[PDB]
């Protein structure tokens, strides 16, 4: 049961998709993260709450870093 959405690799955090207190669907894109040349919409895990957002747009962030805590 996963509550954290984290970076899956390093990245700078693009853009916010969502707020604090929004309903979000597991697979829904829930913030940007670019790498590569790449944009990659990191998903919530489950349906939920957003709860906290923990990093801010143009933030950089390493793996694992925890991104978005649901409620």
């Amino acid at each position: 049961m996963e509550n954290v959405v984290s970076a899956p690799m390093p990245g700078k955090v693009l853009r916010v998709l969502v707020r604090v207190g929004d309903r979000v669907r597991v697979g829904q894109g829930l913030l940007v993260l670019e790498a590569m040349k790449m944009e990659n919409e990191i998903p919530s895990p489950r349906d939920g709450v957003v709860k906290r957002i923990l990093v801010k747009e143009g933030e950089i962030v390493d793996t694992g870093q925890p991104l978005i805590e649901l409620g």
